[PDB]
This record gives structure tokens, sequence and C-alpha cells, in this order.
């Protein structure tokens, strides 16, 4: 996962299920 498409769109965009998902795996401990 990368923060490219994220910052690209904006802030509200980041607020999505997909984002919350990868955040649990990719950033499990962090």
């Amino acid at each position: 996962y990368a923060e490219k498409v994220a910052q690209e769109k904006g802030f509200l965009y980041r607020l999505t299920s997909r984002y919350r998902h990868y955040a649990a795996f990719e950033r499990a401990t962090f």
C-alpha cells in the first residue's frame, strides 16, 4: 500500500473501508 492515490484525491477520500482495511494489516502494529 502507498500514500500516492490517497494524498492525490484529498482527505475525505482516505476515509474509506479499503483504507481502514490496509491500515489494519499493513499498519497492524503501527
